[PDB]
């Protein structure tokens, strides 16, 4: 039950004490190049999941391929659209699903879920209205083992009722918020002890 | 959304300063005649829903009619079993249910919703399960001014992230906790400022 944040740069290494987990989004910095020893997420986030990696499959899982090498993660997280001949680091996977147009239906979303390969499946889709949330809450109300919340300024909360609902991680901003309704590690820690 | 206090004493009203609306509950203490100059909300509740009125509705109502009189509220609270004829307050009222052993299906409290008389519905059913916390959010995504949110220990967080689905209030507690899983006005003000 922990918070992850999410680092985009070596100035944000130390904004992350308060944090449980760190994730290396290597699509935004190489992070390869030296050593955390914090538990910790392989991303390397494509351009059409709200990632700067503009490049095809091969040339993205080789530069993954040489970062796990050498930083040693606990997870790589690896997106739900790859065939399960990719699913083959050595550690635990967090198999995620973007979705920066909208929200799936239910039957959608439970399909991922139930089709994982990944340790941990990890949904994030544009909040556009109040069922949206009901979807999300649906999802995590009948399985476990998943990070499901909705971005948007709107939908914000839903980062934190999740956890409630069983999800392992918050996921968090150091520095600036990277996008609207994003949480700040401070934010969140305050909550999560108010709220017990 | 605006954080109700539930005041229970004399010294509770001194406790009260960042709260929206108080809620005087006068089958705990008799606030009739009390200079209160905040949104309030008269509730005088029966032994059956959780409080400690003991004896007719006739004394009930009798007592309440007295009470605003006395204290000019902005609502009063009417529970959901009254006949058509108990909303002869004139004040806008919150009609409310209470269920202690269980949170009933969703069918069920839609029949609430809609066979209603005042003009907010709350909804306090003692949580048991992640599934009651669906039941809940399909309510508050399917209709307006409507408070949902589950009682005891392990369902705190539905109080405060509940209400973020469109509930007109949060309800909060001062001094002591009345109640297991209640939340404090001071936590409910800090995650509803953290959480935008």
């Amino acid at each position: 039950m922990k918070l992850v944040a999410t680092l985009s740069s070596p100035e944000e290494l130390e904004l992350a004490e308060k944090a449980d987990v760190v994730e290396l989004r290597i699509d935004l910095f190489d992070f390869s190049g030296a050593r955390v020893d914090k538990e910790k997420i392989l991303t390397c986030r494509r351009v059409s999941d709200g990632g700067k990696f503009e490049g095809d499959e091969r040339e993205r899982i080789e530069k993954m391929k040489r970062a796990f090498d050498s930083l040693n993660p606990d997870y790589v997280d690896l997106e739900s659209d790859l065939p399960d001949s990719a699913f083959d680091f050595n550690c635990r996977i967090i198999e995620s699903y973007h979705n920066f147009i909208r929200t799936p239906d239910y039957s959608e979303l439970k399909g991922i879920v139930e089709g994982r390969r990944g340790d941990l499946v990890k949904i994030a889709t544009m909040g556009k209205s109040k069922r949206d949330v009901e979807t999300i809450v649906r999802i995590l109300t009948n399985y476990d083992d998943v990070v499901a919340f909705l971005m948007g300024e709107r939908f914000s909360f839903t980062r934190v009722l999740a956890a409630y609902l069983g999800s392992p991680f918050i996921y968090c901003y150091v520095g600036s918020p990277k996008a609207p309704g994003q949480i700040s590690l401070d934010d969140a820690r305050e909550i999560i002890s108010r709220l017990g």
